[PDB]
Formats: C-alpha cells, structure tokens, sequence
C-alpha cells in the first residue's frame, strides 16, 4: 500500500483500470477486422493492414496506461476480454463506420477518465491522457472521417470498382 | 518625398497599393479554398494542397510588389481585406472554375497596370511586370484551363469516382 | 453536421474563428510595420527583419489554428480582415511598443479561449493552446520586453546613434 | 557599313556612344571618390571599398555598351573623359550625396536612351537596358538613399563617432 503513491486515488485507479481492458478489446475488435479484410472471398490488402496496424497501436496505449498504473503506485487488475462484436465486417464502408462509433467510445472513455482525474485534482493524470492519447485520438477519428467521405464517393459511384480503387489509391498510402 | 524617387508617377504607385490589396485577397481566397477541401466531409487532399500553395504564391507576389513600391521611393498603403465571396466552396470543378476567373482578373489587374506603365513611360515597372508576373499567371491559367478540361471529362462521366480519380492521379502529381 | 465532432461546442468554435481573424490581423499589421522600416527614409534592415518574421509566425499561428478547426469538425468562417491602425509607425521604440500590446492583446484572446475551453471541459483544446501558443507567447513578449529596455536605454542616450546600434549590434543577432 | 546591321539607327548608334562616356566618366569619378577615403588623413576604408567597387562597376557598364554597340553593327567613337568634378570629396554623407546625384544622371540618360529605343520601335536595345541596366541602378539607388539616412542619422548625433560607426558596422557589412 504504496510506499510510492500519492495524489492517485482509488477511484481513478479503477477507471485506468478499465481503460486498459478497453483499449484490449479495441485492440482484439481491430485484430479481428484486420484478418477479415484477408479473407480470399474479401482480399482487400490495404484495409487488412489499416486495422492490423490500428490493433498494435490500441494494443500499445494498454500497455502506456499499464505502465503509468504502476508508475503511479496503483495495482492493475484485468478482466475478461469479451470477444468482437461481429464475426463477419461486411465491406469497407461497413467496417469503416464500425471503426469510427469504437474509436468515438474510447474518445468518451479518455474525456470521462480526464473530467474524472479534474475532479479529483491529478494534474498529472490529466497531462498524461493530453500528451499521448487525446491528440490521437482526435487525428485517428478525423481520418477515419476523411476516410469514409472517400469511400461513401466511390462506392456511390460503383460499389465495387469503388471499394478497390480506394485500397489501392488511399490506403496503399494512408 | 524621396531622395530616391525619379520617374514613379503618384497614379503608378497608386496602382501597385491597389494590386497589392487584390494579391493579398487572392490569397485570403486561397486559403479558404485549401482549408475547405481539408473539411472531413469533403476530404480532397490534393486539392486542399493545390489550393494552399497558390495562398502562398499569391502572398508572395504582394510582398514582392510591396519591396518593389519602397526600391522606387513609393509609400505603401495597406486597406482593408474584404473576406472570400463564397463560405463553402463546392465540388473541384466548382472550384477550379472559381480560381480560373480569379486568376483572369488579377491577370486584367497585371495588363493594365503595364498599360499605365507604359502610358507613363515607366519602363522598370514594366519590365519588372514582364519579368515576375505575367508570365507566371500566363502559365497559371493554362495549368487551370488543363485541370478544368480533365475535371470536367471526368466528373462528365461519374462524379464521384471522376473527382477521387483526379485528386489521386493528377493532383497528386500536378 | 459531423461524423467527427465530439465535446466541441459551437461557443468554442466560434470563439476559434474569431481568434483566426485576430492572428490574420496581427500578421498584416506586422507585414506593414516590416514594410515601414525598409522604406529609404526610415531604412533599419534588423528591425525590417524582425517584424517580417513574426508576419509569417502569426499567419502560421492562424494556419494551425484552421487546420485544428477541421480536426475537431468544425466549420471555419472568414470575416474581413481590418487594415492596420497606424500607415507610419515612427521610430523602433515606438514599433516596439505597439508590438508588445499587439502581443499582450493576443495573449489575452488566448487566455480567455482557454478560460471557455476550460469551462466547456474540452480538454484537447485547452492541450493545444498550451502546447502550442501559450508559451510561445510568453517567451516573445519576455523578448519584445527585454528590447523595450535596451532601445530605452540607448535612444535615451543618443536617439539617432541608440537606433542604429541596436539595429546593428541586437537585431543583426536577435 | 554593315552586313549585320538591322532596325539600328543612326541616333540609338550615337547615344550609346554617349552613354559609354557617362559610364565610363562615373568609373573615373568613383576611383578618385575611392581614392580619395584611403588618404591617410580621411581613413575609412569601408567607403574607400564601395567606391571602388562601384568604379568596377560603371566600366563593366561601359564595357557591357561597347559589345552591344558591336553586335549591332554600330561602331564606337570615344571622346575625352573629363576628370571628375571635386578633387576631394568631403566627408562620407558628402560623398554619398554626390553619388546618388550621379547615380541619377546616369539613371536619367538610361531612361532617355530608352525613350529613344522605344520611339525608334528598336525592342533588343529596349531588352537590353532593361534586362542589364534600369534595375541595377533602381536597386543601388535605393541602397544609396538608404545608406544616406543611416550616415544622417550617425552624423546628426556624433559626426566623428558616427562616420566611424558606419563604415564599421554598416559598410564592413553592405
């Protein structure tokens, strides 16, 4: 009963606790698309690795607020990853949406915990939420945006040819 | 009243104040067409950039009119900028038709202003007319009437994916 | 009416427009007291080079602040930009002088979006306004100050002698 | 009587002839100007460099005249150079001051050749002065005024220290 802690109440250890096994399961949700998108009935390399990529970067915010956790003084404790949602992500504009309403819920779960952390006056905690996860999440959800705009222009246009061209002219850069 | 000063007549250098002004709200304009293709709902990067690198063009040919009004013993003076005419901007053909007639009359504005210069018998001012703008904007117009002309072949035949496909394929090369 | 907005309100994001139009002013102010010292009659080339500096600084600062707009999913609006009070800006303490209310009415607009962002317990603008303006702030007015002092100083002493030695020996540096 | 002569009048032929003199007088009145800052008794070595660098550059002129005047099909005639007006010259804002009114004679003479140019619709010689001669003069007349103010400025608070100041700090710079 930290010889370390001060100024982390138990109430913000609880949530960094739960946030943790969010950004896990955001992490395991992105894992899953990622592997869809690489179905041979799919084959849409670029969305693949878009989500691929998404599943180490939520994977690694976990492991950021595990870190701080025990920089803190306070004990992590984990809980059952409930599995994704869906089992099949439909096309890219459906995957796209998906992704966006889950990166919005962890955006909630971050200002929730930083009106919290305001609430009990932790500086520190809220500094830690502004420099590395509130930026990104704001750029992430704006490209997702960006994204969609693209995708709902093309697959307007032609559904098909529409959800290829922009694997291979958007997403085989950004 | 300048020790400088010989052969820069007051309605000379009260054109260059005016052009001055036109540069710098073709700029202002610039800026609002960039910033309105990065809105997430619009989403045209390319464009976005086009349009952004003529903000600066633009700004730099009013500091380069402004070093020329001083190296001739003139005063500058600065009025007010009057805000873009348009708030949202439209479609990339919307668009490029707007800077095209934008471009045509700060062209008209360069055209007589060498007219009075050559009225006044003020060859440095037309020289240096010759020399940084004029041909600029001659080759200016013609990059826009070619973009104008791909634009509209593409958006003729499908709107969305003729818009995505020029973003993509020329502006994301010129 | 965006996919992307989340915990900006429209106070706030009226209150970014505004601030927009007051780094575009404070840049054409700064564009003309730049011009003003090249002039022949006035011909101090440190003090040229210093406020065309901070010109491209705060339209930089403005650009930031659009590009932010669009991050969060708001909509920026443009508005006239005002011609600079002053069309002769007199001798370099009294540029000086006017820069340094210029910069302390700018930080004050900085302060008090702060104050609202805070109160709309928007945390990533109240982080982006730290991290990018409120210092940068400060440590150029610690420098507008500090120079204050020194021409002070020497124009106390020798007003034609103190300008250009401090034009010489302190803007020929910084 | 030339083989290669074209649209070159007898009245262009004779004034450039006539500008050739001007320039090559200006060139002897600089060496003595430069000479003149290297006596022992006057000591400012910067001022003795301008001079000298500027007498260059007037032959250079001259120089740059009589291979057009050739490529024309013209043939020069030289006169008598008449020695320069002062034999000694003061202090160095008399100095500048005689300079700048030379500077705009030789101005004045340029912009009437180029009149006749213009009337005699011969559009080389009118390339010709202007590409090579009229924004030479534009930019070091202005550097001149702009020297003049610095020097007025230095010698109306301390005469002596002010014309060591100078050549010090401003003409061991430009």
């Amino acid at each position: 009963s930290s010889q370390i802690r001060q100024n982390y109440s138990t109430e913000v250890e609880a949530a960094v606790n739960r946030l943790v096994n969010l950004y896990l399961r955001a992490s395991y949700t992105y894992l899953s698309l990622g592997f869809y998108f690489d179905r041979d009935d799919v084959a849409l390399e670029g969305v693949c690795h878009f989500f691929r990529e998404l599943a180490e970067e939520k994977r690694e915010g976990a492991e950021r607020l595990l870190k701080m956790q025990n920089q803190r003084g306070g004990r992590a404790l984990f809980q059952d990853l409930q599995k994704p949602s869906q089992d099949e992500w439909g096309t890219t504009p459906d995957a796209m949406k998906a992704a966006i309403v889950l990166e919005k819920s962890l955006n909630q779960a971050l200002l929730d915990l930083h009106a919290l952390g305001s609430a009990q006056a932790d500086p520190h905690l809220c500094d830690f939420l502004e420099s590395h996860f509130l930026d990104e999440e704001v750029k992430l959800i704006k490209k997702m945006g960006d994204h969609l705009t693209n995708i709902q222009r093309l697959v307007g246009s032609q559904a098909g040819l529409g959800e290829y061209l922009f694997e291979r002219l958007t997403l085989k850069h950004d």
